[PDB]
């Protein structure tokens, strides 16, 4: 018979009363649009900007009873995407876009198919840079919940309603891994219905739980800060009379821990609250600073000068050294028990 | 009866004398447009560039008596945003744009509805990168007032007048927080009417008060600079004869305070006036530099060499050391009283 | 006779029943499109972003029996690229685009020619920023396999099938070299057929093997880390009584190896697993840290003080020094044998 | 009578012989266009790129005798900017664009009004990133003259002539300040007429004089380099026998002045000639390097060893120390007189 | 008579058989297009990216015998650039674009004029970011040859041929200087004809020779590395018994030369071969490392301890010091002769 685009001339055209500016079931019940996404790419989760770039296939399904047909024999029509300006489409957008674009290389990456009863499937490829507020109270040991939410800009709740479908509403690609995070399989799917002075609008959203990887922040921050604290402990095995040696060891370790602490936050937002790497780098700064304050007590007691009272202060300044060769590895060992268990419960 | 877009053919079309190039009430009183905004996103407040990126819903309300209707029964018409090139719209712009764009993903994020008497509501989503001049006289302790202003480019004051509405002229989203700032609830709403040689044009503006967060700049700048000053004070408890120890402690502390002071301004505009962190990092540099100048007096008096006069200079060089073990923590303590009270009054 | 664009009016126009929205051999066998690419530019292989920018000529060949001709004498028609919106073209895209664009300077860089039997050749110039996941288990000694894959967005497998051609399916330009990598001549060409809930779609892909260049990472990372380890070995030829000399040499070498190790990963993704440069910079950090722990044993044994037992500890602390002048260059020499052979097998 | 856009149908349309492709007074005298600009924003004056971003209102005034009217009563017509593709406009451009764009948010920011005799006023908002070659012979003490020039691309001198108007040809906004510079009120306005092999074209330009702010470069570069030179002078008040103290003070000050000198040019173009901060940082490097060479003479004379000749070399090595405690602050004081007066004359 | 745009209606229109999709002299000899460029801007020659941004006027001259006229009296027609979609233009592009754009501010910066015999002149303004592979075998002493090449995408050699003109085929603006380079006046102009499997296409190219400026890399890299080598030579004038002084001078100079060497390649591509600054920074690292190895021989010989044999080792360890006070400035002086003459021949 007729070819389907020329059959769509009798379906999209001005004959038979079709207008692409009017929603289906007009002056009636609202349009029920059900949605699911397919995540191709995910990542580049920046924390200075507090955003993440995603690449999705946005699928939408509604029903247009004006687009029903019965003369054509087959069940679906793979229409050309240049004829998408002639149908009605919902005005979905993202409440946290922060910039987005289509993909237009070699063809607009768009998809249209219409069933016999008017069921319209519409899939497009979108790249989003979605804004999620980070919560960094325990920074290497945190779980982030970055969301994406899908709203309607022009049609209110009594005209257009978004839903998720009950058969896998968020699909993820096969080889989709992350360098810093892991993506949990459970995904929250709930409503986020927005109220304004204009009206109430539909909104659906999807939460993504991101658990980090411990292994990077151990190698750069935890292990080298653990070596400078041990480097301060060899001052106690050096002679007391070696005054430029034990002081110059105390200076250099207490001023690299300032450098290691400032470099721990170079790729972070400038948040005011204190985090788990900050209370590691402040207590590890306290051990290397109280080791140089130990020798200031050793150097002050030993100068107190009868040689019978002189033997008291030398044996006292050696008594304060034999205690600290055991006590400072012992207090730092029971700090590691209190630190890592607190951030393994959470 | 007729569908409303085809009813808008009898309302927007060339019949009944409607032209989308002519303002309403032409050859009459000026067009009164009232406006309010809704702030979705706010932040990325850069200081090197002195700007901030915002994401608003710009709502505009005017009256077009040509767009009145009485045959259609309902009170409003949710028209399609593709028919916005057929109505008259005001030429609002921003006097401090520095680049801006629309949002066009899956639909142009636009909104149109027309009342029965011709009241037109027009809402669009805009992303702005607005320029605000920073005032950094007291940099961690300042309050910034970054503005946005809304002008008319083509129509003068006798043709088009902007207003704010008297019912919440600036709304803010619910979970809108900032990493570095807090946004005060009181918002100034005043006029900024511009005069040129072309004419006088309407202008309305809105001030936003931004108070910082103290907790970031304490952890990175105030507390580590406070430790290097205390690190200079342990030189006084070291033996006077330890010449490479007390000098090498004075060198290393006075040359990391140069490093800490240059890093205090790495993310700042290159302003010439002196600020509150600069007079902290210069006085804290004065304590660590006058502690090494103290030992240059200790090392010079002790070399002055009868052994009866030799006992005078050693007891004098110990007299200058017992004073400075009390005096230098005392002067720095009464500087912290004068510093933090001065920047708590302001 | 007629000029070929006006002959294409009788070939592309609405006469003779040609529609540019309908695939060839409609209601029949699927469209067989064969493809080959020509790589002009290649490089800027970023590892923080894990992507690479390429510049290709994408050639596509199919058959449209509607575009056959017999009146015109010649075998091909170099048509103008402005008449490409009037023919049918396949909807090829890239599953790992991450942004791409056309080249439109002085003309849309496009090419069309049609044979007598309807064979259509279509070449365009595309710039792609293709995403490839890096595998950095042995980072200076790795081979990366970065792919590119070519899919169909709208037409399923029963409507459109992609192939490679059997005569050089990937060509490379003549003077195409890379600063960091070399491109192997063998290129894998296989299928990547994607299944969704929408349908199954065609996919072809091409693997590119990238072997690095050793010579950069030797000069910056391996050789300067090899000098600091040798710099720690001159402590054993310094007098034992020079306590600020041998300690201050141990401090400075063990705290620059922390700086050299953190700078080894400044241009890398924040991956958690350990790599070959990390186990070089951790063992080279172990030699410079166990050289300062050697002198802490030398300084502790020599202080143990009858002068007959005093001569035992001095000769014992010299015995531990004569061993380490041979043993520490010997263990580091047999570590270089185990390190470089392990990463020459792989 | 008729509304003015429909009156412009009888003025812009194909009736009465109006063509928007033909300049006014065709086959006659050239078109005299007079221009003035209004600078909204100014700044972001980069020196690595040697450019500056400006935001102007470009106003143009010419006369089109085809656009004269006498039936309409008023003196001017605020026409809609969508009807700007129907009039003739001059082809003004900028010879140092380096990228530029229009402003299109909520309306194309354009302005058109036509007088009764045909005088056409045309104002648009443009953002420019204008290229100006920096002259950095005396870098903190320089005055830069960054220009902007306005040419014609298609029409030669015998068809179109640009002028400035004699009533304020460059206006500046009220609160327009700069963080690093000040903008002088005197602005040069002269001709820059370009000759090619195509023809001679009109050109007008406007010079802007930019004087810097001294106060930033004192705080970061001049004052901390002045402290390290004073820090070298305390070596002369330390005992001569303190060999690791006076040498280790000479090493650390001469190797931070290398760091301070390299950081003085991190935000600069890589120019080959020597500038005023380079001859400050090289002479201040000469004082801290000749202070360590002073102790190498003190340490060499004092080792020359009858004890009667031994008392000669110790008193000679103390004679060379008492001179340098006065001479080195004296030579550096008379260098500051010669340095700052030379760069206050210029 | 008729105005020339309306005369161009009888010249460009569908009357008299003109089609803008067909090349001139069709079914005949190929179209000879001659070209010349005018370089407005040049620079921003990045080396990490290995590209350079240029701003040219691209002029093209061909002959269209369909566009000849004899009724109109004058010799040329300055046509409006909006009528450029109605003529035939060659499909010139650049084989190393890496992104490019037009300039569209206030008018498309385009130019068209047609002689009486049909000679068409066509000039446009283009900004290019052209890719040139750097050759950095002798990096501060190199001459770079960065090219640009102009090809045809659709028309082969038998349809369209590019040429340069014999009267100044590349012009350069007057005040066009570079911060890092100088541009030689001799410019190579040759052919680059490309062969594919599609066909053979025309190509012309132009080489630009860029000689650097020595004066920047002396101030930052050569002179400060020359001071650290001299700084190592003052160790020989310090007492042998000053063990923390001569060792601590050897440590600090040998670990800043690692810092100076890594900073010599921070703005470079990661190339594997060795360059002229690398063999400067490796030999200058060899002098500062063999000066600390000198004192390890001084400190080891002097410890060898009858006092008659004790006077032998002290006089031997002073003999090895008097040689090196002459020998090390002598070997470094004859290295500067061999280094700078080798890179003055090339
Ligand atoms: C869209 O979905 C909703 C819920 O399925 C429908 O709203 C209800 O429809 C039933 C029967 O159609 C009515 O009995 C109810 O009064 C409706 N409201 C509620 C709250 O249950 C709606 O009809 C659907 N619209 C379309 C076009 O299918
Ligand atoms: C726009 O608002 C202004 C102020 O409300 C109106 O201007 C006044 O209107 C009243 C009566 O309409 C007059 O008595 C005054 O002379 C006007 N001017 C002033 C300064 O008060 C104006 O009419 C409104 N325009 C429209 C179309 O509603
Ligand atoms: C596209 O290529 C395939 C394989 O060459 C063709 O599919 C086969 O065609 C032959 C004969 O034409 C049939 O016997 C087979 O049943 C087909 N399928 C398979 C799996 O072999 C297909 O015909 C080609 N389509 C076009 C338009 O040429
Ligand atoms: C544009 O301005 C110039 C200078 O004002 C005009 O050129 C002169 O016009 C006068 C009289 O009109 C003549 O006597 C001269 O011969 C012209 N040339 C010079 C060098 O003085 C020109 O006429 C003006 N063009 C228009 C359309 O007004
Ligand atoms: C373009 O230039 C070439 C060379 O000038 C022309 O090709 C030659 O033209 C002459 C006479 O026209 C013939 O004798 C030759 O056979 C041609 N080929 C060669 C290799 O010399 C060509 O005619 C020119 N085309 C146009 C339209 O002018
Ligand atoms: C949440 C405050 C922690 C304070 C820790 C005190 C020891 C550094
Ligand atoms: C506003 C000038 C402050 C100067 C402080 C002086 C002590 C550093
Ligand atoms: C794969 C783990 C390697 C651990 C090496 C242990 C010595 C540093
Ligand atoms: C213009 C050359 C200045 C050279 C100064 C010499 C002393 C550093
Ligand atoms: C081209 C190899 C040069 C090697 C120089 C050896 C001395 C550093």
């Amino acid at each position: 018979p007729m070819p389907p685009s020329e059959f769509l001339d009798k379906l999209m055209g001005k004959v038979s009363g079709y207008d692409a500016r009017i929603r289906p079931n007009f002056k009636g019940p609202p349009v029920n649009v059900t949605c699911n996404i397919f995540i191709n790419s995910f990542g580049s989760i920046a924390e200075t900007t507090m955003d993440y770039r995603v690449n999705i296939f946005l699928r939408q399904q509604w029903n247009d009873p004006r687009l029903a047909y019965s003369e054509y024999p087959d069940d679906s029509l793979d229409l050309d995407p240049s004829m998408l300006d002639s149908i009605w489409k919902p005005d979905l957008f993202f409440a946290n876009e922060k910039g987005a674009n289509f993909h237009e290389v070699t063809t607009d990456n768009k998809l249209l198919r219409i069933s016999k009863n008017g069921n319209v499937l519409y899939s497009i490829r979108i790249t989003l840079v979605l804004a999620c507020p980070m919560d960094l109270k325990n920074f290497p040991m945190d779980v982030q919940t970055c969301i994406m939410q899908l709203e309607s800009f022009g049609y209110t709740m009594n005209d257009l309603i978004f839903e998720w479908d009950e058969k896998g509403a968020v699909q993820v690609a096969d080889g989709l891994t992350l360098p810093q995070f892991i993506l949990k399989e459970e995904k929250d799917l709930r409503y986020c219905t927005k109220h304004y002075n204009t009206g109430k609008f539909t909104c659906i959203e999807a939460r993504f739980h991101l658990e980090r990887q411990m292994g990077y922040y151990l190698i750069q921050m935890y292990i080298p800060s653990l070596l400078i604290v041990i480097l301060s402990w060899v001052s106690f095995w050096i002679n007391m009379d070696a005054a430029p040696a034990r002081v110059g060891l105390g200076i250099t370790t207490v001023l690299t821990m300032t450098t290691q602490s400032s470099g721990s936050r170079a790729s972070l937002p400038k948040v005011s609250y204190v985090k788990a790497i900050d209370i590691w780098m402040a207590v590890c700064l306290l051990f290397v600073f109280s080791a140089l304050l130990e020798y200031a007590a050793v150097n002050f007691i030993a100068r107190q000068h009868v040689e019978e009272m002189r033997k008291l202060f030398i044996s006292r300044a050696k008594r304060i050294d034999t205690v600290s060769r055991v006590a400072f590895p012992l207090v730092f060992l029971i700090f590691n028990i209190f630190y890592w268990i607190t951030y393994k419960i959470i």
